DNA sequence: GCCTTGCCGGGTAA
DNA sequence: GTTCCGGCGCG
DNA sequence: CGCGCCGGAACTTAC
DNA sequence: CCGGCAAGGC
């Protein structure tokens, strides 16, 4: 259970959120698992209970936060242990079964994917990380370039082609 | 001639 | 998305 | 005194 | 993220 819940919150993290090792006035810290969302409904509905199994799991004494903010909702957990185990799976990324690596892409397309089904694409600066889901989404039989969709900021686009739109969707969405 | 997809500009949603 | 701020508890 | 959870949100920009 | 434009192939 635990594996597939991981690897789809990293991938909405990685995407829409991130991992924060804070320093405060002396010589206070913190350590964050963010994912931001418009939506506090989808935040409250999906995302926190999928997040609030795995922490149950991994005996995290932390709790969900919810925090309002101008432009979004932010879910917020303050641990130190929850901060470096995702941070130590993101750095053993390579190293995904299956199981994982449908739930990672699943995470990513979820987070900033091209939502309208028209055309499937995702969108990220990290070109290390797109060449990843890349060879990932060859292996499950699923073509795809990655080019540099955006001069202005260096952000990247892994488009999926039409050919294998089937094969995609059915794989790592449904 | 239709589909796919590279390219790019605006602008919310991170 | 990121890192500032203000709290608090703990050894 | 040094570190780590809690709650907020101004500030900045990647999708 | 979105969505219009258009250039490249069956
Ligand atoms: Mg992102
Ligand atoms: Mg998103």
């Amino acid at each position: 259970n635990v594996s597939g819940i991981s690897a789809y919150l990293l991938g909405l993290i990685i995407s829409d959120g991130g991992l924060y090792k804070l320093k405060y006035k002396g010589n206070r810290s913190e350590y964050r698992v963010v994912i931001t969302q418009k939506s506090e409904n989808l935040i409250k509905q999906h995302i926190a209970p999928l997040m609030q199994f795995l922490i149950d799991e991994l005996n995290v004494k932390s709790k969900i936060q919810i925090v309002k903010g101008d432009t979004r909702y932010e879910l917020r957990v303050s641990s130190k242990k929850l901060y470096y185990y995702f941070a130590n799976m993101l750095e053993r990324i390579r190293l995904f079964n299956m199981r994982e690596q449908i739930a990672f892409i699943k995470g990513l397309y979820v987070a900033e994917g091209d939502k309208t089904l028209k055309r499937l694409r995702i969108w990220n600066k990290n070109k290390a990380l797109l060449e990843i889901v890349s060879r990932w989404l060859n292996n499950l039989g699923v073509r795809n370039t990655i080019h540099l969709d955006d001069h202005r900021h260096g952000v990247y686009v892994l488009n999926i082609s039409l050919r294998d739109r089937i094969k995609f969707v059915h794989t790592i969405l449904s």
